[PDB]
Order: structure tokens, then sequence, then C-alpha cells
């Protein structure tokens, strides 16, 4: 969670001049949450919190300086605030809080001196996110295809497509009985660093099996380590499924 720009926004309207800016973190209608995209001046993409809601004024005199607006991130409980500052219907909008891929967050708005809706940013595996800079960062573009062959030696021949960063990968066997979810056999593969040469080619794998009988479903599952993601990026597996 972060802002897009931190200079003070212009959100002047007919009949109400207004700033906001990030805040220190200390009624409103229709508070609505669109996840939009941001295209910056740097050349990076980054998936936004399109935060909207309205201010009914009746013939009541008032007290109203302005609003604050708190976007929570549920995972690290980070929280952000931005302060509305004012001078019958107005339509707020402020889309400048970036979010990251597949979080859950809390969006609360207050009049100064209340609503709160909750929104849930798409995973790296929707079309739209995948093209998005933190998206790209965890490896999104990268497609291994990764297949598993069985061998007549009770070994595996796995192939997967490399990537084109002189980065190391891991495969990992995890090995289980046909139903039961408790791991029979679990072996970790280091793929070291490849060349320039084999970027974007086809490698494999041959995995040496557990010899014993019921310990048939063979999940693998490969790892990168791409500089930009480190113990972070997305994984692909494919499963061997018993022969019962
Ligand atoms: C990935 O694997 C599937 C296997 O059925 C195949 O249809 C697809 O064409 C493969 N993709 C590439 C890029 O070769
Ligand atoms: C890696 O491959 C992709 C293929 O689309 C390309 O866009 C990108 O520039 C390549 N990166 C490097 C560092 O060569
Ligand atoms: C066992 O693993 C599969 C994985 O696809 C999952 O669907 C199932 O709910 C798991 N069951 C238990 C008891 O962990
Ligand atoms: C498996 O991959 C290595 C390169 O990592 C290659 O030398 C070998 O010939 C490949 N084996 C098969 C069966 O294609």
């Amino acid at each position: 969670l972060r802002l897009l720009d931190h200079r003070a926004l212009v959100c002047s309207q007919p009949g109400l001049n207004c700033t906001v800016k990030n805040s220190t973190c200390l009624s409103p209608k229709d508070l609505q949450i669109q996840l939009h995209f941001a295209h910056t001046q740097q050349g990076d993409l980054f998936p936004v919190a399109h935060i909207e809601w309205t201010l009914q004024t009746d013939a009541s005199i008032l007290y109203l300086e302005g609003a604050e607006l708190s976007v929570l991130q549920l995972n690290t409980n980070e929280r952000l605030c931005v302060r509305f500052e004012f001078l019958r219907r107005w339509r707020f909008t402020f889309s400048h809080f970036v979010v990251d891929p597949d979080q859950e967050y809390e969006v609360t708005v207050h009049h100064l001196p209340h609503q709160s809706k909750n929104f849930l940013v798409p995973d790296c595996e929707h079309a739209r996110m995948k093209v998005t800079t933190p998206c790209m960062s965890s490896g999104s573009l990268w497609d291994p295809n990764i297949t598993v062959e069985t061998l007549e030696a009770h070994q595996l021949r796995v192939s997967f497509t490399l990537w084109n960063e002189s980065t190391h990968y891991q495969i990992l066997l995890t090995s289980f009985p046909h139903m039961e979810n408790h791991s029979c056999f679990e072996h970790m593969h280091h793929i070291p660093a490849p060349r320039p040469e084999e970027f974007h080619q086809r490698s494999n794998v041959t995995l040496t099996l557990r010899n014993l009988k019921g310990c048939c479903r063979h999940q693998v599952q490969i790892q990168p380590f791409f500089s930009s993601c480190l113990n972070d990026c997305l994984r692909h597996s494919a499963t061997v499924s018993c022969p019962e």
C-alpha cells in the first residue's frame, strides 16, 4: 500500500474548493471501490484502488471542514490516510492508492470533525494484473509449462521452459498416497543458474522415486529465484496421479 504521488491533489468542484493530501491517521454515502490501473512517467504499471463516495448536504447549518479517507492492508496492518480539506450532492473520488495483488483492504471514510467497505485485489493470474509491475516482478510473464513423464525404472523426467535470467531454480518433489495428504517422500533438486544461451529453452531433470507401493501421487513444483522476487516468485506445478 502506497501513494502514487504525495503532492496535494486539487479536488475542487462547483461550490466546493477542495485539497487532499496524506495525513497522520486520527455522513458519507455510497462508498464504492473499483480496480483501475495507472501508467507512470517512469514506464511502470500499478493496480490502484478507485475509491468514490457521496457527500449529501441539506438545509441544515453544519460545521464541515473535510473528510478522512483511510485504507488498511489486512495482511500487514499497513494504514494510510488522506485528508480532504474544504474551503446539495458532491461525489468525491480518490485513485492515488497503489494496491498489492491478491490482498484484501478495508476502506473507511469519515466526515470531519462513517462508512467502511472491503476490497479484494485479484491475483497475478487475472489477465490485467498479470501485466502490472508487481506481478511481472513476481515472474508472472514466465510460463514453464511443466510436464512430468513416468520413466521405466521408477523415475520421473520433469521438463520445464527456463526464463531469461541467470538465477537458480528448485524442483520440489513431494509424493503422497492416492487420497491421504501426508507425504511419503520429499526431495529438492537444485537447478544451477542457466547460461544466457539456454534462456527460453526447455530443460529437464530426472527424479528418483521412493520404492514404496502406494506412494504413487507425485507433485512436482518449480520455484524460480528471479532477482526481483527472491524467495517469493510465483511457482508452478504438475502432479502425476496414481495408476489405481
Ligand atoms: C503447453 O503445454 C500444453 C500441453 O497440452 C500445450 O497445449 C501448449 O501448446 C504448450 N505451450 C507451448 C508454449 O508450447
Ligand atoms: C526476457 O524475455 C522477454 C520476452 O517477452 C523480454 O520481453 C524481456 O526483455 C527479456 N529480458 C531480458 C533481460 O532480456
Ligand atoms: C488433500 O489435498 C487436496 C489437494 O488438491 C485437497 O483438495 C484436499 O482438501 C486435502 N484434504 C485434506 C484432508 O487436507
Ligand atoms: C535434460 O536437460 C539437460 C540440460 O539441463 C540436457 O543436457 C539433457 O540432454 C536433457 N535430457 C533430455 C532427455 O532431453
